[PDB]
């Protein structure tokens, strides 16, 4: 019985377990950009692009013309020459503006009365461009897409889950996020969420984590690591050092107010992270040797 | 919407079941581990015809021997029965003699007879299998010499590997469904269940030791076992999967009044498994809906 010794105690609580697991990287299916083409023109210009550059708003790319428009709002053009009472330039400004001309090109029909073909479709927010490519001059009918553009604001990554530790998850902050690539800062997570979709081969759940990116960092198909921590229904934990056995003889130390040791036959559980769980053996208030010493 | 062809379930509380199946192998006790030693210095007879993998069926005729200073007691005991001594002293050297290592049987045979006790065979305590038993012929034996050892077939050891994460959440013998290739069995029934505190260091494992009654005995440590372990989970909402249905965004299914009217209500998931789907917040918790129904708009 030396002196130099550390007194613990029988916490109650539940166990944190580890784990790693592959993460692929993604583009948000949701941060995406569409231009469509309104109504079925021709195309001209086409600026120099590849199918994935950067953009800065937008901007100008590719520039169409379309005949079906010039026929019907010429007959209005003469309409304003001639006789016709404001509901006549109306109803066809009208029939116009319904069938797809851009608003800012009407009035400025009715302003400059030059008739109007040529329009440049300046695209929508920063990104990245995803899809296109088409190029030159092909024949466009009805609203199909002529390009896409990514966001990199929020990013995707998703880990394969066994489902029951799937389920018990509730709480980001059990996740833990690291990447090979871009040691340096952390990165921050937005939001967690699991597709019921349970996959058939792997008994895993997609959980897909959105990821606070503003500097860019991450690509398609990088590689990342998600350890999280689970829990276990709470067991009367000590410090595994206050605990010792070799045989099949196992157990500790007792301390007192009135500071005097007494040995206690336990019988552990699990014991993971540098702390066991006990089946049986001790309760919940008593103290412990932690670290110390003592002399047979 | 008149016609009512239809089975009704009623929605609960309560977790869910995750199958899962683990690697096993199986192993012999060390805890049936019976060796058997010298009760003393003696000396060496016999060794029936008996190899290593042999099985003793029972406790049975290892072999014979006779035993030198043992003998010097039991003749002088015999003066003492021929030329009337103290009975209380004749048990004293007899109780010595059954201290030094005599068996009971052989005692009983003495007075019998009466002949000295001259060579006696001993026999092996525990059913199962000789595990090292190669001294052939008479040697000299002196103290506690392993002369032989045993081991035990009637309970069988099958260990998997698990998941600490997945640990605590055991509890009980019923969920383990134990099942080896070899042989469809009518016993595969599994008495008691335990943890071994190792952990696999790389990839996180606990050593579930296992325990399997094995009376029949027609398991061999080699061979490969499979085990369907049982999971679960804190108590959701849950429908059966046959009514549950979408292939989009819809998520729903029919809600039933009791009134025999249907509607749709909508509801989320939170996951499926082993036949029926629990909901992250949908319905209510009595409410009736319609597994098997069958019918149009
Ligand atoms: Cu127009
Ligand atoms: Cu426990
Ligand atoms: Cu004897
Ligand atoms: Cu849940």
């Amino acid at each position: 019985q030396n002196l130099g010794v550390k007194t613990a105690t029988v916490t109650r609580g539940p166990l944190t377990f580890a784990q790693s697991f592959p993460a692929n990287v993604s583009y948000n299916e949701y941060q995406y950009a569409i231009v469509q083409a309104r109504a079925a023109g021709f195309i001209d210009k086409v600026y120099p692009l590849t199918v994935g550059d950067k953009v800065q708003k937008g901007t100008p790319l590719l520039d169409l013309t379309i005949p079906d428009w010039v026929e019907a709002q010429s007959e209005y053009l003469l309409l304003r020459e001639t006789g016709g009472t404001a509901t006549q330039t109306e109803g066809i400004l009208e029939r116009l503006r319904l069938a797809g001309m851009p608003e800012a090109d009407i009035r400025r029909l009715i302003a400059t009365q030059k008739i109007q073909t040529r329009f440049t479709l300046k695209a929508p927010i920063d990104g990245v461009i995803t899809a296109f490519d088409l190029r030159a001059g092909m024949n466009i009918a009805k609203d199909n897409v002529v390009a896409k553009i990514q966001g990199m604001d929020p990013v995707w990554v998703t880990a394969a889950i066994p489902e029951s530790i799937a389920w018990l998850v509730k709480d980001a902050s059990q996740f833990t996020l690291t990447v090979p690539a871009r040691p340096d800062k952390t990165l921050t997570i937005r939001k967690w969420t699991l597709l019921p979709g349970v996959d058939a081969a792997t008994r895993t759940l997609q959980l897909r984590l959105e990821v606070d990116n503003a500097d860019e960092a991450l690509k398609p198909g990088m590689n990342a690591w998600l350890q999280l921590n689970t829990a276990s229904e709470p067991m009367l934990l000590i410090p595994s050092q206050a605990l010792i056995d070799t045989g099949s003889e196992q157990r500790v130390i007792t301390v007192d107010a009135d500071g005097r040791f007494v040995p206690k036959r336990v019988a552990v559980f699990q014991a993971s992270q540098g702390v066991t769980a006990l089946r049986s053996g001790l309760a919940e208030g008593e103290k412990v040797v932690s670290s110390g010493l003592f002399l047979i």
